[PDB]
């Protein structure tokens, strides 16, 4: 069986680093801005049985925003990224957020995700302040993590897995 996920967030927030951290175990300190949405694949184990994640790793600039539902349509996950050192990247995940209520499936697993947790003094948006939102929007979790360092990278994709 297989899991469907599609990552979304403001650009420059680290969509593409988690995938490729995730899928590749690649990170760059300087990952090119996603133009055309990329797809990234990678099989992990559950409580014994096999699972195959198929991201779809969308851009995040709002010029690609109109594209956004082509590759958010049949999924069965979202991760909705943000800067834990960008405050205003908040406010974007939970814009996200709404258009994926108003927009994508009901059964749509919502995953938050602060990233750039290793940009330790230039925080902006705290765990508390992150987690209200996912509060708020019952969202099916909230990690902080950190493609760079790969921290809790694994753990979202397979808490995410849990609840498909
Ligand atoms: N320090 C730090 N830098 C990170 C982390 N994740 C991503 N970056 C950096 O942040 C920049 C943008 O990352 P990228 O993955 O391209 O972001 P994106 O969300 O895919 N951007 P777009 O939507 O435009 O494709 C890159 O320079 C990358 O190295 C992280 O966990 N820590
Ligand atoms: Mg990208």
């Amino acid at each position: 069986t297989s899991a469907k996920i599609v990552m979304l967030g403001e650009s420059g927030a680290g969509k593409s680093s988690i995938a490729l951290r995730f899928t590749r175990n690649e990170f760059l300190a300087n990952q090119e801005t996603t133009i055309g949405a990329a797809f990234l694949s990678k099989t992990v184990m559950i409580d014994g049985r096999a699972l195959k994640y198929e991201i779809w790793d969308t851009a995040g600039l709002e010029r690609f925003r109109s594209l956004a539902p082509i590759y958010y349509r049949g999924a069965s996950g979202a991760l909705v990224v943000y800067d834990i050192t960008n405050s205003e990247s908040l406010k974007k995940a939970q814009t996200w957020i709404k258009e994926l209520r108003a927009n994508a499936d009901p059964s749509l697993i919502i995953v938050l995700v602060g990233n750039k947790k290793d940009l330790g003094s230039l925080r902006q948006v705290s765990f508390e302040d992150g987690q209200r939102l996912a509060a708020e929007e019952q969202l099916a979790a909230f990690y902080e993590a950190s493609a760079k360092d790969n921290n809790n990278v694994e753990q979202v994709f397979l808490d995410l897995a849990a609840k498909l």
